DNA sequence: AAAGATATCTT
DNA sequence: AAAGATATCTT
């Protein structure tokens, strides 16, 4: 399938390369710092051509957002068929030791899934399919060493910022989970577990259905969810009792 | 001193270098995205070598934050003057053609302007400069970039997201505006103008002192603000009345 | 303008 | 947890 292959392709990939810098056309390399708004941009970079090769062998149209606030990634498509449209989301997140809990944050909630065509590339419900593209890696402690310029003939030694790289891909619905994932900026937040559970899909939503349903009516304050629902069970006993 | 040496190495190494992807360390080549997020990154990372050596010159140590949300990204001091310590932050903007007005986004004006230490490296107290770095570049008016990967050979071949990048260094004070940079994450914003008002410094505030009582005092939303003040007129009619 | 999007972190 | 930081954009 193209996920079986996409995939592979991703896990293959990420073992056999190692980014550790920006070039510059004079052939002057510049080291990497230890934050996730870098690596999360190395980590999109990194999957793009990826994707593309992908997508292409079964016959895949993408698309990248033309504006900057706009969902998703990537945007996949048979010519053939443009309202079933696959998003692709790359998302980061780090660890300090290996084998710890980790969480991302999944996109917001007052987009998209509440107006069809806000912040989205193409009407929201033109997509079957939301897939995110997970990136964990283990933070490591910046050095002397990787604050000057390089070589070509260096490479192998400017330090790297991270040391184990672990990637899985998943759909955004299975791996939801049922707090915010930031205040301010909305975002939904994914199940709080080991890697392991998000690459088997071990989430607490039944259904996709049930997972825009939560999102769509979690209200944006406790304040306001002291009433409603501040979690899945809470959510479940209102469904039970009429949405009331 | 510091300051003009740090001016005038930004001024070199930008007109001498221009990056074009990042690379592993196996040779292989990815290019850049269009988007924004990327080109901020890549700045940030294109400046660290520079800082470091200018301040290494001077005699000052160079701190990067320790928790990703904390500011600035760097804080330059002398071990033998803790509370004379620099404070240098990176903004980027994009103009679509050369000669439009710009304008940045400052950081919080409800963080460390109002509480001493909250999300800032050491106390507010101990800096005694704050620097801006910032970077505008124009885009290219192709949306689509480059989804295949290059080698060392290629460097030439490789098409830049940007066309052009133009640098300053300037006082946070000296360019700062009196409308906010940004709603739901309370930024300051800038003075909206033509880059070689950022360079020559001309700014609306008398001075620091001016700056940070307004930034202290002004309202999150408008309803807030209409019984106050929403520009330096308005606040300069405030102080008169008494600040009520 | 002003308010709220885009991604992720911290306590 | 929930609320509010980090950059910067868009409408
Ligand atoms: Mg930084
Ligand atoms: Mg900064």
């Amino acid at each position: 399938s193209l996920r079986s292959d996409l995939i592979n392709a991703l896990y293959d990939e990420n073992q056999k390369y190692d980014v550790c810098g920006i070039i510059s056309a004079e052939g002057k390399i510049y080291p990497l710092g230890s934050d996730t708004k870098v690596l999360s941009t190395i980590f999109e970079l990194f999957s793009r051509p990826i994707i593309n090769k992908i997508a292409e062998k079964h016959g895949y149209i993408v698309e990248e957002p033309k504006q900057q606030n706009h969902y998703p990634d990537f945007t996949l498509y048979k010519p053939s068929e443009p309202n079933k449209k696959i998003a692709i989301d790359i998302k980061t997140t780090y660890t300090n030791k290996e084998n710890e809990k980790i969480k991302f944050t999944l996109g917001g909630y007052t987009s998209f899934i509440r107006n069809n065509t806000k912040n989205i590339v193409y009407p929201f419900d033109q997509y079957i399919a939301h897939w995110i593209i997970g990136y964990v890696y283990t933070r490591v402690a910046t050095r002397k060493s990787s604050l000057k310029t390089y070589n070509i003939n260096e490479l192998n030694e400017i330090p790297k910022p991270y040391k184990g790289v672990k990637v899985f891909l998943q759909d955004k619905w299975v791996i939801a989970g049922d707090l915010a994932g930031s205040g301010n900026t909305t975002n939904i937040g994914s199940i709080h577990a080991h890697y392991k559970d998000f690459v088997e899909g071990k989430g607490i939503f039944d259904s996709e259905d049930e997972f825009l349903d939560y999102w769509r009516n979690y209200e944006r304050t406790s304040q306001l969810r002291n009433d409603k629902y501040n979690n899945i069970s809470e959510y479940r006993n209102w469904i039970y009792r009429g949405r009331k």
